[PDB]
């Protein structure tokens, strides 16, 4: 008979980031296919470990699912000596909803076009500009300190609670540039108060074909990218991940699903409960040798 009554989604975000952005893609879908209200909970503290923590102990009823993301599956252990919950255990997968690029982009003001431009414009300046970071351990954090260490760039990272005060700040000039999830940052692009450099994955990202890769304009061999998940608290009963999976599985696949969530700066996931497991799994180890060459780690 699931569901009978309002399911809530926990979002670790607060709005106008690339975790809420997505949550209410999903929300609005499963409403209308399960006829009961999918509501949206933004619960925001400690790059997600406060909504990690909580629905690891609500009931595992399925009125209750977290909207994951790389911090609570698998980077905050970098970053954070304690959590208040273990995410190996207390979570059972339910898919991954999408793979995101990162954005590399500058204030206006900053008199540079190019990553080259970006790299001697710094080593010349060293110790003096500053850089947002969204979440403490969030990819954009780790893939700013990674650029740090392959280029000799010094510049000092300024934490926030989450993209959208971030991003206003960068708007601003308060700091100097970020890396960070694109569709936070696309409509900022759009009205040409940021400029963007380079995306940090392998491949150009085919709705922006002519932003070149971070590897491609000097940094030879660099890559990351970041991603965003439904998870249970251990127990939900086999029968709702199995129909929440396929619900959703089949809004990505599908023609209209995946021009909606390409047009927003994000690639479609899909998959079984055990593709989001290995992706967890090799994140972690992925993560680990970068937070260690970077040289980051819990205080
Ligand atoms: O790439 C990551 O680690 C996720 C960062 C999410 C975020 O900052 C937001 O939703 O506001």
């Amino acid at each position: 008979d699931w569901p009978t009554r309002q399911v809530t989604l926990v979002v670790p975000f607060t709005s106008g980031g690339t975790t809420d952005m997505l949550a209410r893609l999903i929300a609005a879908r499963l409403s209308e296919h399960y006829g009961q209200s999918f509501v949206i909970d933004n619960r925001s503290g400690e790059s997600g470990n406060i909504a990690a923590s909580y629905v690891a102990k609500v009931p595992a009823d399925g009125y209750t699912f977290i909207i994951g993301t790389p911090g609570i599956h698998a980077t905050n252990r970098l970053v954070y000596r304690t959590m208040g919950y273990d995410p190996a255990t207390d979570f059972t997968p339910v898919i991954v909803i999408a793979r995101v690029p990162n954005l590399l982009s500058v204030t206006k003001s900053l008199p540079v076009t190019s990553v080259a431009d970006l790299i001697s414009y710094a080593r010349q300046r060293p110790r003096e500009l500053f850089y947002g970071v969204s979440a403490l351990g969030s990819t954009g954090h780790l893939s700013t300190e990674l650029f740090k260490t392959m280029t000799g760039v010094e510049i000092t990272a300024v934490p926030y609670k989450g993209s959208a005060p971030m991003l206003r700040d960068l708007a601003e000039g308060r700091v100097h540039l970020t890396i960070d999830n694109l569709p936070a940052s696309k409509p900022l692009l759009e009205a040409g108060e940021i400029r963007p450099l380079a995306v940090t994955t392998a491949k150009r990202w085919p709705p922006l074909s002519h932003l070149p890769t971070i590897a491609e304009a000097g940094v030879p061999g660099y890559e990351t990218a970041s991603w965003f998940t439904v998870g249970a608290p251990r127990g939900t009963p086999t029968e709702i991940v199995t129909s929440l999976n396929t619900t959703v599985a089949a809004f990505l696949g599908s023609d209209s699903g995946t021009v909606k969530l390409r047009e927003i700066g994000a690639e479609p996931g899909g998959g079984s409960p055990q593709d989001m497991q290995r992706h967890v799994e090799a994140e972690i180890a992925r993560w680990e040798k970068v937070a260690k060459t970077a040289g980051i780690a819990p205080l």
